[PDB]
């Protein structure tokens, strides 16, 4: 009767193709019109029906398709980082697919995570965002990580990454504090 509904429900399928051939989820949750043409809409789509592969999303949300870089803009434009700390964004921005180990696609999130982060004081440029987003990403890396038995201290932390805008550093306290975050939980 009104089970019409029921019937769209079946876009199960196109997160059974999604979760392989993403390329192909999307196509067909359109052919069948149930996903916007747009690109926005995918970047929205890889942001509601959770069941999707997160790790399929991430590849996805980070190739060199000119829909792609936007599809994935959409989705860093989805993602508010509106009153709180980096490590927050990243902690939160992070968590809707899983980082992929392609050295050319991570760069283009963590340019668009960072440059997208200075426009909603203790930063220079944008490119401090996209260089402190790692000592972050090699932070949890290298600390929750079980076999590197000596695992990265404090005044190595910081220290280390001596210069992350401008000529000079961070304050030393922003690193402490944020050192006490990872240290403290895992974003993965």
């Amino acid at each position: 009767f009104e089970v019409i509904k029921q019937q769209k429900e079946i876009i199960e399928h196109g997160i059974e193709l999604f979760n392989k051939k993403p390329k192909r989820g999307i196509q067909f949750l359109q052919e069948q019109g149930m996903l916007g043409t747009s690109v926005e809409d995918i970047a929205q789509f890889l942001h509601q029906e959770e069941r999707l592969d997160s790790t399929q999303v991430g590849d996805f949300l980070g190739d060199s398709a000119r829909f792609n870089k936007e599809v994935m803009y959409a989705y860093v434009d989805q993602l508010d980082f509106c009153e709180k700390e980096f490590v927050s964004a990243l902690r939160t921005f992070l968590e809707g697919f899983r980082l992929p180990g392609e050295a050319q696609k991570i760069d283009r999130l963590m340019e668009k995570f960072a440059a997208r982060y200075i426009e909603c004081t203790l930063f220079a440029s944008a490119d401090t965002a996209y260089v402190l987003a790692y000592s972050i990403i090699m932070l949890t890396t290298d600390l929750h990580s079980p076999q590197v038995k000596n695992k990265m201290t404090k005044e190595q932390y910081i220290k280390m990454n001596r210069g992350i805008n401008d000529s000079k550093d961070l304050p030393e306290e922003y690193l402490s504090s944020i050192y006490e975050e990872i240290e403290g939980k895992k974003i993965a």
